[PDB]
């Protein structure tokens, strides 16, 4: 039995004496090893919970607790696929299969100074294939989180794209120095100028022969605060500021392999934020690329003041025209406060776009909630100076960055905003197909999203 | 095979292939069930590390993580101290096993709304009933301490050992109201008077007809901190402050089992700490019943206080003479910065009944060092009011507290103060033989103790 | 005698005295060299380049955020007549780097070299004395500050044994400095040094439980823990020994790295000396004696012992190379 072998067991289903006798209720994600039927090989029981409740996120889950048990096994074959009875299609169970074991499975051990196989059971051969890159895409982007920032700099991580543009076929620009100031993305140049990490910005675009939909992703690769300093004795992930970058890059290298046909642009604008002698320094005004002006009143709040000039450049009215935009953005630290760990929150105006983000996470198994464009909140924008602040000092923050981004999406344009700050890094231990530490979130949903938009 | 049994494996034993395939490397405490030969049971695989560097603490964790891995079952045999080939004598291997076994299995679902045999595989009866009862006896300590406090306020807790010195055969002597008013323990009077709960003073003896050892227990069944209340948001096992007391209850109801030719006398002070409009004020100043003065700089500084005149009654020359006494206490937030989470403090001028209580933490497996009486550190004692403060508000509060306590402890009697703040709650999850919540910690240490001193 | 080890105890006050703008670390690599000079003592200043050779990481990650770069400083006593080693930490001033330490709390920063100040005075007084035995000081100098271009949190350092450390919090900058260094002292390699102490300032944990005037040692080996308490006796300077505890070696446990250089748990003290472990070479009986506290009084004068920089550790460890000599 190809060593170990893991079947899929809902509630009720047949286990032999073994399994009962060690507690096996077929419990999700409970695994209960046991000698095969000929003492050559290992199985794995692995709970499916009762058939009428499984769900896509129960199969990648059990999945998940499968290549965990593996211990020190060559090759490893799952069953789990295999399992009916319940309401999830063979398609979804072999794609959620395939997800989670890869999700699972991944390590980073790049910085510390015998699984050679894993094989998913089934006819459904196009899931598996689409389940695994969209596994390895979550994985590039939880490799990308979890690097060091000071391996992963703004320039290195501009390199990075590159690279992964080139092996992808997607074209791929890099601005720096010079011919960055020349775009007017002064967000990016005014945060970033403290660091001795130079700024980037970085277009890719997935144009296939086969809309156009641009996505924005936040990139700053170190968000110490600036001179508005994080306090040192909290704990901030703070080279995990990036992830909305992550997976908006990632997403991108995943759309090749699919064949979508529709064109997407990936605009990234890429920095640190340190104190500094040459920090940005509360009080400053930014001059954004449609003229308009905000204040700094918070130098923490940086995100939002990098955004806002590739907003205005992924949106204005110009050559082949981006149809519609989304930004992705660990932004915000009030959401989590309301929302949890574990939930992003997204902001439209647009009603059918939100059902079509909405319901592209819940295929993902990506945990997401809708939050209201609340005009009230506008007044918590004002500034005595400026046209805007990037930070009121109220309550209402997550809000409130969602309407400041809002002021820069060109009229008509339909737009979208996934606030991913905490569900982005796992500061607690591992569960299900997530570890501790960078998560890749968003990734598939982002993927789902332009599945839904393609057809 | 009685449901299942677990076979103890040094680095090296042969196990089956079916173990081998699933990673069984005989770490300590590692587990790897299996069918038993015949098909009918479960065999568990227990890991002893090196036979060369085994303790008996290895065995006792290796017991913890046995009964853990039971699964469903209604018997459980091991056969933990069977495994030779360590400097670990037989009788040490079973009364380790034994106390694991207990210490493992130890749940508290008192305030929630199969397993009936654990049978530990040894001809060393003597030494199994031994660990057994000193388990048990720890697991006495840990419900006292994780009694919620409303249930175990200082009349319950009186109350409480006076049903345990009842079962035991100890003489018993509870105080309140007038009668405890006469002792002149105006410390304990002085801090417990802002509760509702009235405070309580309980005398216990075991006296066989076979030295008189004195054990002297903080028995604040809440500290609130006082008017010098603890701040809300910070986290504070508030109900864990009688954990000496629970130590040193425990310990002696461990005694007639034992039947060791020592007179053994506990002396528990109990009471609340709470903020009113009655409660002990800062700058207040208390007369203990050696005439001496203390100043209350910090009401959160209670234990100190409320030990003062129990240490002088207990050590006062008088009827029969308590030749040595050891106090028990979580008294101090100090220790742990510099210690960490799970190791006491002790503290004694007398350097052999240092190396007999260390000595004896050792053959208990509880972490303990031994800190300085350090002389210039009695001038942070020093009061503008009184003769001494219970609060510096300087560094160096564990040393203190020891001199504060010293100076109530009559010349010439041997004294050792064991303080345990940290190690008498767990606050991580649970490992070893450990559990979340009440550790029992310093019951066995002072039950070694006792055994050493009465040889 | 008395004279002798008193004038370098008083040599160390004046270099923790010092305001840091003025002992910068290459201003206290200059007035080591002097020192050294003076003394006949053999003297060896790495900078730039030659500090990179050297392969010392942690220390140029650390110091990379100053305008002020750092220093490393061998020095030897070698007289005619077993090879000990001293390493001592000199951050000349710490900030906390990134992890800036808190505006309106006090904090000595300057004196957060006072490790490197009794080494380098207890080497002073070695001639004078005349004791036979090589005894080689290690001296690790720079400035931790936050900056453009300061370490991060969430960095790794690769160090000299290839070991890798994240960067949980940039205060706790000593251990990761003095990693390579031990690393360098103890490796198997020409003439071999038999013993190896280190000298910090170390950690603000200890003091909570200990108090100001005492300091931490830590030692697997028990008679050079003897050694080394008699020796402080005698010089009577206040030191306590705290275990190794094996327990507290899971905070040092990183999610990416081989270690943190902060757990944010309580332990730190105990933690830091086991880190510092794991960078001394297998059989090489070592010694760590932390001296935050003692190496500066913010209290009034007491005794012998002046406002300001003590030179804490200077006599206890004059003292441990003489009976260590017979
Ligand atoms: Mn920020
Ligand atoms: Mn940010
Ligand atoms: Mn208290
Ligand atoms: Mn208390
Ligand atoms: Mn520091
Ligand atoms: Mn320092």
């Amino acid at each position: 039995a190809a060593d170990v072998v893991a079947c899929g067991r809902h509630t009720g289903a047949a286990v032999g004496a073994f399994s009962r006798r060690r507690g096996f209720v077929a419990r999700p994600g409970q695994v209960v090893a046991e000698p095969s039927a000929d003492g050559r090989a290992v199985v794995l029981n692995v709970g499916l919970g009762p058939a009428g409740s499984a769900t896509a996120a129960t199969f990648r889950a059990a999945a998940a607790a499968s290549v965990r048990a593996v211990g020190p096994a060559r090759t490893l074959r799952l069953d789990l696929a295999l399992a009916d009875g319940s309401g999830v299609p063979a398609a979804e169970r072999a794609r959620a299969v395939a997800e989670g074991a890869v999700l699972g499975l991944y390590r980073y051990d790049e910085y510390r100074s015998p699984l050679a196989e894993v094989i998913v059971a089934t006819p459904e051969r196009r899931a598996v294939a689409e389940g695994l890159a969209a596994a390895e895409a979550t994985c590039l982007a939880r490799d990308l989180v979890n690097c060091p920032a000071g391996t992963l700099t703004p320039p290195a991580f501009a390199d990075r794209i590159r690279e992964l543009a080139h092996t992808a076929g997607l074209d791929c620009a890099v601005y720096e120095g010079a011919g960055l100031t020349e775009l007017g993305l002064t967000g990016l140049t005014a945060v970033g100028r403290g660091s001795a990490e130079p700024p980037r910005y970085v277009e890719l675009t997935y144009d296939p022969p086969d809309l156009t939909v641009g996505l924005v992703g936040k990139g700053v690769t170190f968000d110490s605060g600036g001179l508005s300093l994080k306090p040192s004795g909290e704990r901030h992930a703070m080279k995990a500021d990036m992830g909305g970058a992550a997976a908006v890059v990632a997403a991108l290298t995943a759309l090749p392999r699919l064949g979508l046909p529709l064109r997407v642009r990936g605009h990234l604008p890429l920095a640190e934020n340190m104190p500094d002698g040459g920090a940005l320094r509360v009080g400053d005004v930014v001059r954004h690329l449609d003229g308009t002006t905000t204040e700094i009143t918070h130098t923490d709040n940086e995100g939002r003041v990098v955004l806002a000039d590739v907003l205005v450049r992924a949106s204005r009215p110009g050559p082949h025209r981006s149809d519609l935009v989304v930004d992705v953005a660990t932004l915000t630290s009030a959401a989590v406060h309301a929302l949890g760990t574990r939930t992003g929150a997204l902001f439209t105006p647009d009603d059918r776009l939100a059902q079509t983000v909405l319901a592209a996470s819940e295929r993902a198994g990506e945990s997401f909630c809708r939050l209201p464009l609340l005009a009230h909140e506008r007044r918590n924008l004002r500034s005595a100076v400026a046209d805007r602040v990037n930070c009121s000092h109220r309550h209402g923050d997550t809000i409130q960055a969602a309407l400041f981004l809002q002021d820069f999406v060109a009229a008509g344009v339909p737009w979208a905003h996934l606030d991913i700050a905490a569900p982005a890094y796992n500061d607690e231990g591992p569960y299900a197909e997530v570890p501790y530490g960078g998560t890749g979130f968003a990734v598939r949903t982002l993927i789902e999203t332009l599945r839904a938009l393609s057809e």
